């Protein structure tokens, strides 16, 4: 969504990973970046402050309305 389908994408291929593939978890944002751009989880102590940046309470879980903060971080 936020490019020629790839944003859209990751939702649906790690987001399905675990279940459904309109919703993400922690294992399955790391792979995004690492699919597109690895490195593009900083902004330090990462691997975990991107899944408070959306949500507080998915329970581990990022659906695509916690996932828009990350949209505008795959097309550039």
């Amino acid at each position: 969504m936020k490019s020629p389908e790839e944003l859209k994408g990751i939702f649906e291929k790690y987001a399905d990973k675990e279940g459904d593939g309109n919703q993400l978890s922690k294992e399955e944002l790391k792979l995004l970046l690492q699919t597109e751009f690895p490195s593009l989880l900083k902004g330090m102590s990462t691997l975990d402050e991107l899944f408070e940046e959306l949500d507080k309470n998915g329970d581990g879980e990022v659906s695509f309305e916690e996932f828009q903060v990350l949209v505008k971080k795959i097309s550039q």
